[PDB]
């Protein structure tokens, strides 16, 4: 890709600039400095990139379609970097605290930073507080004299706490919500009366769609000087659309991709998750198989887990999702066109990153 | 206190703002409003307020030293107290996240909020994180047109970082330093050879002083537009003197003074805390008292902690802290004459919040 060989040297010019930042400011000795290298390298690399790249993409395109000179789309283009890191730095922070919540196992292929025998959730808590602090510190320092750092801050901030809102709802959806209350504690259902697409939706939607789909593509425009060039409900609309797609297909993921493909141990059935897998069977199966399900969803067992997913296979849950993703298909091609009839350069921005996304496999 | 009554009024406006901007943004529903409604109060009520009210003190201090119309004035209290807030919630979300850090059992006399039976440690990280959130929500609205909103935003977002960089000296200092690689487990230290003078300031200078002395002295000195009135240098040298005393109260009161009176359960001693009773207590006590120590600290064994207890009462711990704060008393005493000397009204704010720092009790 294009922007990947720009955006791995500004990540070497970034952890440059941080882990120096710590030796000047708060004495930092050579050993935490080597601990900070390796935790900033195991949490922020590894991954696809289609949040950083993006910012790259949109930066480019808008660059180019207001015919920025050589040294104008230079600085846009490290700074697009700049931010695109910030957001890589989020997704870190956001995917060490997670798989703290989640006891996950696996994380792109490596153990979970938390489980590093040198780590400890104890640690990792705050190494995860540390890599969403330094994603503030890249704006402050790189963009100290650029009029767009407040609204850099802005968007950063607000999709910041849109993301754990849709963390509060991803965590608390497995208990009656009329329940929920801090000095008694929480029975797991056993009638999934909450299992609802408004519910599944609204978990995705906050969680997912804000900082992997919106964030990206307004900080290609602020870093590019073009924010007022695009329509902001139209780009919201196709932002949130796409969102909840990518949020389903890692939910279909979860269950039916192996996870030495995906490079992480999903545990949604054992967690008894509102996934779109259990949302879509509870609302379409018929009673004995809904009943069967009640019965093994929750559980820790292998074979009560194997129950389930058979249960999303007989009920044909990956003919569904192709039916859902025709459906968003045709959603995000009219989106697009009519951004497109607006300003063309940015529509095609859009169907860059919607074609990194349709149909992954990972 | 003068602006005690203030300061809660504006609690009950920023709690009904940031509950309702979640009704609007997020669909939030009205139980975990309710939820939200009950962490925020768990969280950020029931402390002392010395971060928040000295904002406010400052604030009003640097006001009435400026000529304004009482229009002017109420809108300087009013966005003080809010900037108060801010550090009181940045409180919050540290205290939420160090209870979990430390397994610690009591916070100002009630369970810790992971503790509460309806939390639990997975569910109260991500409670910690919107607390955060929330106070970076609370200057983009209530300081959306003010001049000081980007350096607010600065000086809130560096001490943010500064403080969990003090966290990670903190939470590494019982292993050694040359041991510390995140593939291997490390025993804790068998030998203490880094429990000085210098490593524990480092600790405390980060994790505390920044925060909790210089925090709400510079947010006082940006919400009242008199920042550049005074002595940068100074006021930070101040802020670190004043920090450094009150960590090493709190590193005394959690060996001596009776968790019912304090309203938490400190455990350094079981922890092997790099605290100023033990570096202090291994640089001053007898050779055959050293070994005696390191034979008994960190550990769990309510007798092994009985035997460190009795050690520190044997080397006089207590008189050695009792000349340590008449030195600190010296130090303050000069740097606010100094103060003094180039703005009467800034130094008189200092002197407010010294006097709620000196001999304190919890
Ligand atoms: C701590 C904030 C939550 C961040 C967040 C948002 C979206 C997806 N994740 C991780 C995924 P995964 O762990 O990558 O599968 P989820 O657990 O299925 O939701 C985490
Ligand atoms: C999560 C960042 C840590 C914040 C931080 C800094 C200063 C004091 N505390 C808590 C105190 P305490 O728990 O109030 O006694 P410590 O555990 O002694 O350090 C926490
Ligand atoms: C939003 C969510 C599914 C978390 C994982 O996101 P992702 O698949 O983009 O992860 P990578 O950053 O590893 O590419
Ligand atoms: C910095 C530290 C000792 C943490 C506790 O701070 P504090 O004693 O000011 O706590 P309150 O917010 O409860 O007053
Ligand atoms: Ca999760
Ligand atoms: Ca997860
Ligand atoms: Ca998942
Ligand atoms: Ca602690
Ligand atoms: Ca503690
Ligand atoms: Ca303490």
């Amino acid at each position: 890709m294009a922007h990947m060989e720009r955006f791995q040297k500004v990540y070497e010019e970034v952890q440059e600039f941080l882990l120096g930042d710590a030796e000047k400011r708060f004495e930092m000795d050579v050993h935490r400095k080597g601990y900070l290298k390796s935790m900033m390298d195991t949490t922020c690399l590894g991954g696809k990139y289609n949040r950083g790249l993006c910012v790259v993409d949109v930066a480019e395109a808008m660059a180019k379609d207001t015919q920025m000179d050589a040294a104008a789309m230079e600085r846009v283009l490290h700074d697009a970097c700049v931010c695109g890191w910030m957001i890589e730095m989020l997704q870190a922070h956001f995917l060490v605290e997670d798989d703290i919540m989640d006891h996950s196992k696996t994380r792109r292929g490596k153990p979970c930073w938390y489980l590093h025998p040198g780590v400890t959730a104890q640690v990792a808590i705050n190494d995860g507080l540390i890599l969403l602090a330094w994603a503030t510190q890249m704006a402050l320092h790189y963009f100290a004299d650029r009029p767009f750092l407040a609204e850099v801050l802005r968007v950063f901030h607000d999709v910041d706490l849109t993301t754990y809102i849709g963390q509060l709802y991803d965590v608390t959806s497995m208990v009656d919500s009329a329940k929920l209350d801090a000095k008694v504690a929480h029975a797991n259902t056993t009638d999934y009366v909450e299992y609802t697409p408004f519910n599944h939706r609204r978990i995705v939607v906050y969680k997912t769609a804000y900082y992997t789909y919106w964030l990206p593509l307004v900080m290609g425009l602020l870093v590019s000087g073009t924010l007022e060039k695009v329509d902001k409900k139209a780009t919201h609309k196709v932002a949130m659309v796409m969102g909840e797609y990518f949020q389903v297909q890692d939910d279909v993921m979860d269950c039916f991709t192996p996870p030495e493909k995906l490079g992480k141990i999903g545990t949604d059935i054992e967690d008894a998750k509102c996934s779109w897998l259990a949302v879509t069977f509870l609302t379409t199966a018929p009673a004995e198989k809904v009943a069967e399900f009640k019965a093994n969803y929750g559980s820790t067992d292998p074979a009560a887990v194997a129950v389930i997913k058979q249960l999303y296979t007989e009920q044909n849950l990956l003919a569904r999702f192709e039916e859902y993703e025709k459906a968003v298909v045709a959603e995000v091609e009219q989106l697009i066109a009519a951004l497109e009839a607006q300003n063309a350069a940015f529509a095609a921005s859009v169907k860059v990153l919607w074609s990194k996304t349709y149909k992954r496999q990972k």
